[PDB]
């Protein structure tokens, strides 16, 4: 019924990404020692909200959210969710040589968003944030979701979808779940390609261009038929007709990953190697 | 030794006097001559850095101006083959907060208009000096023009030709916030391409004297990409208030022209009546000084 001071409860350790995410902290749970990511807020109800965090949080695939503490002074909540040591799926493929990924690496962290994703959207939750910095990596090669559901600031555009940026024919332009789904398809992309379609425009141009040029396409004809069928299912540029997370699921890309077991090995290792 | 065109070692030029902790801003100091510094580190990989060298020769040349805060240059603190280096980023230390500390320590956050006049004048003045060496400064606000303790105005300059405290590290793919950005600057379904031109500093400072007028430039009650859309749709903002002179709403309206094409030089702007007929001038430094002082103390 009412949050507490966070001292003696957890303590900050370092800034994370040391300048990425903001005032997000790699921070340790004092009695136990574990690690715990905690975003620090100035502040002046938020009860109701970690309590929502908190129920969408318990999938294998989402961060688990821990708890909420205030730091009194303008004020400061503390908000910690379980840490994710081996970094983003950005962070890999920068770190893997020629900055591109195995098709059967793809397929499986691929699964593993779109598995979080259907347990936020059939609780109703759009995450509105997918992108290879909030998928990020444990030693155990697990995948998970960070940043799902101050705001001045605009960010990165290049993961956006064509029905989230407003333009004379769509001035409300909505937040679809689908709308994850055409960001899920560009993270994959990036896990191939090293970075997002557009990555060499000015961001602002990129924004522009977006709603306009025809759906992203994997550069290289290298990759399998289903990995470009993948592709074009969460890059079907009218939402309207764009596949939900079930479907994507069911798509033979996604579905069929013969070689799990030594996928997840494989990851596990390149992450210790990449450390 | 200021070296404008060269990306250097900052060990035995500029030293970091507070600890740093996470672009971030910390206090610093040249090490031969002990003046303080404002120091801009941001972690940089090894391809940001050819980048920089890069911009580095697109760098226009300009000298001191007493309405900007001295750029003094970049450099490379390295760091282990396994890690990205920081870059640094060195300017004059500006010690009594900016004009957006000022709006919001004042009763009411609003400041007086004689008290907008002179800022923006200053503004105008540092804007001048760039505009004639062929320089757009880009990111004109409340935020970025600074006081010093002798409450002198200062445009905010970590290298503004190079534009490289926006150019590289991990938030040079942000779209930013929109509030001040000229509608020539988004991109739309009728402007294909973003012009940058100078003008478009203009249009800044116009906000930036709504924000001194009312705490908060126009559509602060919108979420980003609504404003970024309504911008180059809206007509031009004004003050929300009557109260105002009618020599201020024309400075706002000479600023806010939507069409660059249209809109007035910084030489032009300076000769408007708002901005030339300041006759507290001298008053309006004397308050501003005692402002600062007392809200030292
Ligand atoms: C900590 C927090 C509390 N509410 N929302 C968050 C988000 C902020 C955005 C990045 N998110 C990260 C970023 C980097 C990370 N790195 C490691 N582990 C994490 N959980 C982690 N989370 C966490
Ligand atoms: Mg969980």
């Amino acid at each position: 019924s009412s949050l507490r001071d966070p001292a003696g409860i957890f303590e900050l350790v370092e800034v994370v990404g040391n300048g990425t995410y903001g005032q997000v902290y790699k921070g340790r749970h004092v009695k136990t020692g574990q690690l715990a990511a905690i975003k620090v807020m100035d502040v002046t109800e938020i009860k109701l909200e970690i309590n929502m965090l908190k129920k969408y949080s318990h999938h294998r695939n989402i961060a688990t959210y821990y708890g909420a503490f205030i730091k009194k002074s303008d004020d400061q909540l503390w908000l910690v969710m379980e840490f994710c040591g081996a970094g983003s799926i950005t962070d890999l493929v920068k770190n893997t040589k020629g900055n591109t990924l195995k098709e059967d690496w793809i397929a499986y962290i691929s699964r593993e968003i779109l598995r979080g994703l259907a347990h936020l959207h059939i609780h109703h939750v759009i995450h509105r944030d997918i992108k290879g910095q909030n998928v990020l990596l444990t030693e155990n090669a697990e995948v998970k979701l960070v940043d799902f559901g101050r705001n001045t600031f605009i960010g990165t555009p290049y993961w956006m979808a064509p029905e989230v940026i407003a333009c004379d024919e769509n001035p409300d332009a909505t937040y679809d779940y689908r709308s994850d789904l055409w960001s899920c398809g560009i993270t994959a992309i990036e896990m191939a390609e090293g970075a997002p379609p557009l990555c060499d425009m000015h961001p602002m141009r990129a924004l522009f261009l977006i709603p306009r040029n025809p759906p992203p396409r994997l550069k290289s004809k290298k990759w399998s038929k289903k990995f470009f069928s993948f592709i074009e299912g969460c890059l079907v540029k009218n939402y309207m007709q764009r596949p939900s997370t079930e479907q994507l699921l069911k798509h033979p890309f996604i579905r069929d990953q013969p070689n799990e077991r030594q996928v997840r090995i494989q990851l596990k290792d390149h992450i210790d190697r990449t450390r």
